[PDB]
């Protein structure tokens, strides 16, 4: 029932031809818990066999948040006391899903209103048919907390145009409706009026979707100064970055200074492992290794007291400087799991 669910975090059910999955949190700005994580999981996956189901739509009440992040204030308590575990398990879980979405074998229907961040790019932005509207704003603003994007972020960055992952990964830039698609985020915009009427349509298991042209964003114009200021190493954007008077450099240049440095350097070194022909379980294993090891060696406790424990916008980082981050202690981070790797 919905009505059994109406203290639920996300409702759960079929609509018709329709597998339906809505986010029901709006105060919280639907931020992801493990138990919301693990609920859609088991959802999809018993749709796979369930004839009744043509198509999963995934969406969210409120107006301004598809789903802001996780719920990741849970992870710094049990954390700094040194149960890593709950954050370890949490994450394996995520990513299975991530990737049970993104190769579901059944069409999948995203429509994701104002701010979809963190988690939400993994509940969203994998889907087949991912939609965007007039208040969608998208972003990775990860390593300002002193982690990876994870949740298969790094498999939808590295494969944007030219070097606009690695701007969008390290600066935690936004991405407007017309920007997302362009850059590979979604695929349609359509307007948020025409929403509830579309969905009843997808729910009787007509997937046409209508046509409309995105307003246009900043990213066609900037794609030449990413491509030139975001060329190479950490070693050399910095600079590159300081000798540009722009708007863009500059305000990318403040987002490193404030960053992890370790973040960033490992963000930047996944990024060039995947390339743009990589599958998303490479991304997703990739990531797992940053984020396993996280809590105990990188910046992530220490970014999470700053931004929501504390609030004092602070952070003591591991590094002084993007620069100073040593290639071995990048490569450690990033090295195999072994039997602690990630597994579907």
């Amino acid at each position: 029932n919905l009505y059994f669910q109406s203290m639920s975090d996300v409702l759960i059910r079929k609509v018709r031809r329709a597998g339906r999955i809505t986010l029901s949190r709006p105060a919280a700005l639907n931020a992801l818990t493990c138990a919301m994580v693990q609920e859609i999981d088991a959802a999809l996956r018993g749709w796979i066999g369930d004839p009744e189901v043509e198509l999963v739509v995934i969406d969210a009440e409120g107006p301004r948040a598809f789903c802001a992040g996780g719920d990741i204030a849970e992870l710094h308590g049990r954390g700094v006391a040194g149960d890593h575990a709950f954050g370890q398990d949490f994450w394996r879980v995520e990513y299975r899903m991530n990737d049970r979405i993104a190769a579901f074998p059944k069409p999948i229907v995203s429509l994701m209103q104002g701010f979809t961040m963190g988690g939400g790019v993994g509940l969203g932005c994998h889907a087949r048919h991912r939609i965007v509207g007039e208040t969608s704003q998208i972003s990775m603003p990860e390593c300002a907390i002193g982690l990876v994007p994870d949740v298969g972020g790094t498999h939808l960055l590295a494969r944007a145009p030219g070097r606009i992952g690695v701007w969008l990964g390290l600066t935690g830039a936004r991405m407007g409706p017309g920007d997302a698609i362009f850059a590979g985020f979604a695929d349609r915009f359509v307007p948020e009026a025409d929403w509830p009427d579309l969905i009843a349509a997808l729910e009787g298991g007509d997937l046409a979707l209508p046509d409309h042209a995105a307003p246009e964003g900043r990213l066609p114009v900037l794609q030449d100064e990413i491509d030139r200021l975001f060329a190479g190493t950490l070693a050399e954007i910095p600079a590159r970055l300081e000798a540009t008077d722009t708007p863009l450099a500059a305000e990318a240049l403040k987002a490193l200074r404030r960053s992890s440095p370790l973040a960033l350097a490992a963000t930047l070194e996944i990024l060039q492992r995947l390339g743009p022909s990589a599958g998303i379980r490479e991304a997703l294993d990739l990531e797992y290794r940053f984020t396993y090891r996280a809590q105990g060696q990188a910046d992530f406790l220490e970014g999470i007291r700053a931004a929501i424990i504390d609030k004092d916008r602070s952070p003591r980082w591991r590094h002084g400087d993007p620069e100073a981050v040593r290639p071995e202690e990048v490569a450690s981070l990033l090295a195999p799991l072994g039997p602690q790797a990630l597994t579907f």
